[PDB]
DNA sequence: CACAGTGCTACAGACTGGAACAAAAACCCTGCAG
DNA sequence: CACAGTGGTAGTACTCCACTGTCTGGCTGTACAAAAACCCTGCAG
């Protein structure tokens, strides 16, 4: 049986086949070899019909695969940080061994990557934008923009990468159109109709990261500080033809995720110096600025479609935010970002305050600081411009950071308990023995019972775990005096009473009864420090005591939201930054940079999301 | 245009390709429908076929999958370091899309292995070993070896886990069978005869690390410095009945790779201070003390077989 | 990656005496001479000529470093 | 003279196509053989 | 009131190893008509 020759074997059998299929191809199809055939087997097949084969036929060739499809295989690869040779490793021995092979070459995989890459996708923004090429493929381009590098001038030491923009944000936007139209439908609006009426509230991040490794190349010499800059798309609404405030059609339903946040620009630089952070990132700032008035035109569900954009900078840490608005930081007379009040007024007053700080007046303050019209000494002038000493670089909504505020307090109460411990408003003048003695038993003491070994520094989950009040009531049986018990139980139990309206993604729902009652538990809270711990709150709070017991609630009110709006998207972006740096990307300082940005766009993409869960 | 008709259109469409076929066949090869139109795609194809029409060709009945043996699977997720949970993921990713499911799940993949670890085969000693116990199914034990926890001796702030010397040893050596029977297979020599006589020299090496972070846990306290003992065997040798010093068989090509170097016992415990480090290190420096004198008896390729360390 | 030749002609650029640059190099010579035979796997096939020469070899090392080196390696090694 | 990778790029071998050839595998078929 | 994990164990839920008859859906030889959609041509502005 031929069946059992070679394939070479056969050339004599089917040359009275090739030559009738030859002839029968010019004068109905013109050159179509599959259908003549295959429509031909798999009704053949079904002659003598069992329908086992029905199956195994109808979806060998269109859909869907056979074997998986390239993109299933794309996103079986991106979404579990398979490397590209281990994954090669993995198809050599699928195939070689019983194969039949399912999964699909690189080489294959790899052409169907540059669709969801920028670059691909046309656009047009309308207007033009302001000193912006309009060429729609452009990639990855990197940060130095030009740089004259000549010896002469500022060294040009930093290695960067970076998309542009707006390619990545039309990328980033088109790949939502599933969910989109999805949610289009099942508001059951018009689809023909509406199509100029949307509106996109994008969240943007940055933040910097220490002890990166630096590698031996061939130059230039780098520092190790890394700072990474990048974005997320929070949600989408329609508009027209109406006031219809608000009809959201899209929203993010976990803005925190490490699933949504994209990155677009990465640099080996420190965050202090501010001459290499401001070179690098101008050109994104000014592509920004000129693109809060255009609008976009985009081809999504058949139909060009116009959006709008709004930006709202949050992500920022509160050294950041005092470097890129000019003010001076951090341990400054002047503590909030958002108001003008120094250390003693804030002190004495503790729950009342109004934001006043914005972008334009602190642009307006550094001229009146420079320009110095009535001719004053320093240390008035100082007062009066409210400690503007350098020029707004970039602008940033006014709002609160959530994790941070969390870790400020958890240190904060740290310490008040460290101070419980032993009697310090009896003796007001230990020593660093009996410091260093107190911290030890209170370490101990947590450890037996609470289950936690010592920090280095306080982060995150000590932070949960500490300001519980099983952890107050295993620090309460130390502290001698039965009054100072009760004392810092009830602050804990306030404390614990207001921290689920900032610390939720929106309060106005999950949470009515505390938001509604947040003032005044803040009046009851600043009171009792004022009262009983005054030996320690007499002239000195922390910034963030006072921003979390004087603006919290203007700020659920402005926006309706706070933890929505946290760091934590970048933060814990840092850790897959450190997973592709060590295990998806060239080993050399030109590549690397360029290999990290691609795989973490890939990883972050919803079209490869989608898969993961492929209907349960 | 040929996209999506029915059958009673393409019927008359290929009424009389489908009569020449039969022609053809009924002239040549009997006339049986289904060996010529499978093999009519082979031709048609391959003019041009990039890899996959081969694939999807081969694709036919043989073969087959239903998927690969469950030991395979395992080999993949033990050499991609694939996590159980990112490998369930795509065990179930592969199967809900066209599946015709390929991967074994993850609980026949847990009983798969309990070959490979130790505590399985059976094994003895004569004479029987010192100051060790003749249980050969012995897994995972804990390294501080029974110590009275009691509050006012001398603490157990160590976690530490190990197998016995003996059991990790015949279980590397047993897993090595293949490479030793097809050594006596190219060096032509009887397998069944002088069987006696081997000789195994095995390297070891003990080593600290610094700085593993702690965790919160439950207790006790522990210091952040680890330390792994392991071991690698490095040549086997046959010398019956005599007259030759060796007769190698078995000599590891890549001695320092990390692929050969099996772990023995880890522990959490500082290179600085003696008392734990010995009190913890006292049992395997004992076995393998006691260890050197008598010889293992083994079932190797059919045989029981008698070596020595 | 330090210890090979031309690692040892960038840095005796540096030295401004003649005497020493050629010192330092036939001491990196006689090194890098050396080291194969405790480097490698099985010095008795890959490298026998090393494993000859190595007693004579590291005679003239230590020759070398008592001789133009004495002020480092009087009573220290 | 650690060693298993780290991805992108480059070019090596595996394919067709008729022309035509040889060698071989093995049926069957004739010569010369008792 | 982050969030996606990390592997093992207990529990539920289901989907199957064998015996059995019965049932429907869909294959095959031409004949027979109803719809499909251009294209012709026919008669009219
Ligand atoms: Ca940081
Ligand atoms: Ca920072
Ligand atoms: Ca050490
Ligand atoms: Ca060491
Ligand atoms: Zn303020």
């Amino acid at each position: 049986h031929l069946l059992s020759l070679t394939r070479r074997a056969q050339k004599h059998r089917l040359r009275d086949l090739k030559n009738q299929v030859k002839t029968f191809a010019e004068k109905e199809e013109g050159g179509d070899v599959k259908s003549v055939c295959l429509t031909l087997f798999l009704l053949a097949l079904r002659a003598g019909n069992e329908h086992k084969q029905a199956d195994e036929l109808e979806a060998m060739m269109q859909g869907r695969g056979f074997g998986l499809h390239p993109a299933v295989c794309l996103a079986i690869r991106v979404n579990t940080f398979l490397s590209c040779s281990q994954y090669h490793k993995m198809y050599r021995t699928v195939k070689a061994t019983s194969g039949r092979q399912i999964f699909q070459p690189l080489h294959t995989l790899r052409n169907a990557e540059k669709e969801l890459l920028p670059g691909f996708h046309q656009f047009e923004w309308q207007p033009a934008l302001k000193n912006v090429s309009t060429s729609w493929d452009v990639g990855i381009i990197d940060g130095l923009s030009g740089w004259t590098v000549s010896v002469d001038d500022v060294p040009a030491d930093t290695i960067s990468r970076r998309f542009r923009y707006d390619v990545a944000l039309v990328s980033a936007l088109k790949d939502l159109e599933e969910d989109i139209m999805e949610g289009l439908r099942e508001r059951a609006l018009d689809d023909s109709m509406c199509t100029s009426g949307f509106t996109v509230v994008v969240k943007e991040s940055c933040d910097g990261m220490g002890d990166v490794s630096e590698k031996h190349g061939s130059g230039p010499a780098v520092p190790e500080k890394a700072v990474r800059f990048s974005f997320t798309i929070m949600s989408i609404s329609i508009r027209l033809e109406g006031e219809d405030d608000g009809i959201t059609i899209f929203q993010e339903q976990k803005p925190n995720s490490e699933l949504s946040c994209r990155p677009l620009c990465l640099m080996f630089v420190d965050e202090s110096d501010h001459e290499t952070l401001t070179a690098i990132l101008g050109p994104v700032v000014a592509e920004r600025k000129a693109m809060m008035e255009s609008r976009l035109i985009i081809s999504v569900g058949g139909l060009l479609r116009s959006f709008r954009f709004f930006f709202r900078g949050t992500g920022y840490d509160e050294k950041m935010v005092r470097e890129m608005e000019g003010l001076e930081a951090s341990g400054s007379t002047y503590i909030c970002t958002l108001c003008d009040s120094t250390r003693a007024e804030a002190s004495q007053n503790m729950v009342l305050h109004s934001i006043t700080r914005s972008h334009d007046e602190n642009l307006e303050r550094y001229e009146i600081w420079r320009k110095n019209p009535f001719s004053e000494s320093a240390d008035e002038l100082r007062d009066r411009v409210k400690g503007v000493s350098a020029k707004p670089f970039m602008e940033t909504q006014p709002t609160l950071d959530a994790l941070h505020c969390d870790i400020g307090n958890a240190t904060e109460f740290y310490k008040i308990f460290q101070d419980e411990i032993g009697e310090v408003y009896q003796k007001p003048n230990p020593s660093r023995e009996e410091r260093r003695r107190w911290r030890s038993t209170l370490d101990k003491q947590l450890r037996k019972k609470m289950k936690l070994k010592p920090v280095m520094r306080m982060n995150g989950n000590y932070a949960r775990r500490l300001m519980t009040r099983e952890a107050v009531e295993a620090v309460c049986e130390l502290v001698p005096s039965e009054e100072r018990r009760e004392a810092l139980l009830k602050l804990m139990d306030l404390y614990l009473q207001m921290k689920p309206v900032w610390r939720s993604t929106c309060p106005s729902r999950d949470c009515p009864d505390q938001l509604c009652q947040y003032s005044y538990n803040s009046q009851q809270f600043a009171d009792l420090l004022s009262s009983m711990f005054k030996y320690r709150y007499d002239g000195k709070i922390t910034n963030y005591l006072h921003k979390t017991l004087a603006h919290v609630p203007e700020i659920v009110e402005r926006d309706g939201s706070i933890g929505a709006w946290a760091s934590e998207g970048n933060e814990s972006g840092n850790k897959l930054f450190r997973r592709f740096r060590k295990m998806n990307a060239r080993q050399s300082k030109t590549f690397e940079l360029e290999d990290i940005l691609k795989h973490h766009w890939l990883y972050t993409s919803k079209y490869l999301q989608k898969f993961m869960e492929a209907h349960k």
